[PDB]
């Protein structure tokens, strides 16, 4: 059942409680509920997404930013980046899978094999992931000549139709520039190639969000309880340090209500909110906890550390002809390319947008247009690392989010980003684009030297919206990895984390499908443990 008023819930005890009904959390809860002998509650601060067309219609996603569906986290002042940048985070069923552009990627097998081989996460490799991606998807490319793909999973992936003539021309221009058309999600990593994406969207235009895919079909299921509009402020522990539940607050008076879990609690509130919720519960770096008066239950120096992202630049152009009036999600093509020889993974990815993107360029006086297109390069394996810290002991205060963009000591992130701008301009200047590409609006042709392009990036960069890794899994004996390879929070029992915060290293591609895969794996870890 769906419960949007806690006063309507009489039994507040479950076998499992999943906190956060986002990309991973909806997956974990759906999959746990598949055992009819088990009771599952999924707790979500935002509202039910059922019948909210602004959330369900994928082509409207850009309107969700800074709406009532966005927690809206601005960042701390940036030493070498853009202090005006905001981390949009969805506050609704489905989480960010309910606000995103639905770009859908299997992670490179080389990213996933490294989790085990390089970052200590025993059991986390392509072998473990491959069957989970197949289970989770129904993919338009499924068939006997691509047997890795799923044809029955709840998450529908489809090919973006190549209708946009500017995008067709852009791909022709990539080819002229030495970047061929490539198939995505074949299981072989695209190092140098470009194409229209696969998107996780249904035929009727509805996003195939985690809530749509896993949760709408089971809302009436006997052993499953969905609680929306309720915000976890603290996890509850035994004298034995067994997590026994969560304190949640209603939206009416802000009273606190306790829910109890008999087996496990699963925290899935995402890379920004999960570290905050663990810190509020006494799990985190001891000295940081003490600065806010919080009793330390576990000194877990890695909580809130290792924040990773795909920082993103922009090159905008006037179009010489009318741009498309309709689209799947306005950001329909991706281009991968290496800036260096000998890579098994692209170090640079660019999105092509059939709209101007002047969120961070207008305040610096760059001209804009109502008819143009954007190329947005992003650094796939950024080496900068930031933090998420408490702003106070009050759960209602937004956390301090400091990604430290472009601070890696070797200047890697900034180097790749300058090369991405130069590459975006090289592609837009190919013969196949000559009847599309007008004036470069930003950074503009007066910006040519490494210094000018660095100064532009520092001012105008954005994010792909891919924060990860603030509560990472790692070796049982690594003190900086708050989780063991089974996703259990070290130092307490009965508690696991499953969302983007677990990644020990970012993946090369847009991470959503991977985060749902992480949900699917957590459910299996749980089911096998009992
Ligand atoms: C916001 C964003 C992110 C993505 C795109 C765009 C934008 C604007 N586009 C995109 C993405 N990924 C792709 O692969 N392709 C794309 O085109 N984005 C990133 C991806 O969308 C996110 O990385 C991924 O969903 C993160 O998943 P998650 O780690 O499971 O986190 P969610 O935010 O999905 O779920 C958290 C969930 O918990 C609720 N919450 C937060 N705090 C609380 C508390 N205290 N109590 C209860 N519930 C809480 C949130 O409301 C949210 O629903």
């Amino acid at each position: 059942m769906h419960i949007d008023n806690i006063e309507n819930l009489s039994d507040r005890e479950f076998d499992y409680i999943v906190v956060g009904g986002g990309s991973a959390g909806a997956a974990v809860a759906a999959r746990l509920s598949e055992d009819p002998a088990v009771s599952v509650a999924l707790v979500e601060a935002g509202p039910d997404d059922r019948g909210v067309p602004e959330v369900l219609q994928l082509d409207r996603w850009m309107e969700l930013l800074e709406s009532g569906y966005d927690w809206d986290y601005p960042i701390e002042p940036q030493e070498n980046g853009n202090s005006f940048m905001r981390h949009a985070r969805a506050k609704v069923m489905g989480g960010c899978s309910s606000h995103n552009s639905c770009i859908a990627f299997w992670a490179p097998r080389e990213d996933l094999d490294e989790w085990e081989a390089k970052y200590g996460a025993t059991g986390w490799n392509a072998e473990a992931a491959w069957p989970l991606y197949k289970r989770l998807e129904t993919n338009e490319d499924a068939g006997p000549d691509a047997p890795h793909h799923g044809d029955s999973g709840p998450v529908h992936l489809m090919n973006v139709p190549p209708k946009d003539p500017t995008g067709v021309a852009l791909l022709d221009a990539c080819e002229q520039a030495g970047i061929p058309r490539a198939k995505f999600n074949t299981g072989t990593t695209v190092v140098n190639g470009a194409n229209f994406f696969q998107i996780n969207r249904r035929a009727d235009g509805t996003r195939s969000s985690s809530s749509v895919s896993y949760i709408h079909p089971i809302v009436e299921q006997e052993n499953f309880t969905l609680l929306t509009g309720l915000r976890a402020r603290q996890l509850v522990f035994d004298a034995d340090r067994r997590c026994t539940g969560v304190d949640i607050v209603d939206s009416a008076f802000g009273h606190t209500h306790r829910l109890t879990a008999r087996n496990e609690v699963v925290l899935s509130t995402g890379a920004i909110d999960t570290p905050k919720l663990l810190m509020l519960s006494g799990i985190g770096p001891a000295a940081h906890l003490a600065e806010h008066g919080i009793e330390v239950l576990v000194d877990s120096p890695g909580v809130g550390e290792h924040l990773q992202d795909h920082p993103e630049g922009v090159v905008q152009f006037e179009a010489k002809q009318p741009m498309v009036a309709e689209s799947t999600q306005w950001w329909e093509i991706g281009i991968f390319t290496p800036t260096e020889d000998g890579l098994d993974r692209p170090d640079l990815m660019m999105h092509y947008g059939s709209v101007p993107f002047d969120m961070n360029t207008l305040r610096h006086g760059y001209p804009t247009t109502e008819n143009g297109f954007s190329l947005t390069p992003n650094v796939t394996h950024a080496r900068s690392r930031g933090t998420v810290r408490l702003r106070s002991r009050d759960f209602r205060d937004k956390p301090m989010v400091d990604p430290r963009y472009f601070t890696d000591p070797e200047g890697h992130d900034m180097r790749v980003m300058v090369a991405g701008i130069r590459k975006a301009r090289e592609i837009a200047a190919q013969p196949a684009m000559a009847e599309w590409t007008g004036r470069e609006l930003s950074p503009g042709v007066e910006a040519q030297t490494d210094e000018e392009l660095q100064d532009y990036i520092r001012k105008t960069h954005n994010t792909a919206y891919h924060p990860v890794g603030t509560v990472r899994m790692g070796a049982v004996e690594d003190e900086m990895s708050p989780l063991d390879p089974e996703l259990r929070v070290k130092g307490v029992t009965g508690l696991r984390v499953a969302d983007a915060s677990v990644m020990p290293e970012h993946v090369t591609v847009n991470p959503n499908i991977t985060v749902m895969m992480i949900g699917e794996r957590c459910a299996d870890l749980i089911r096998s443990a009992r």
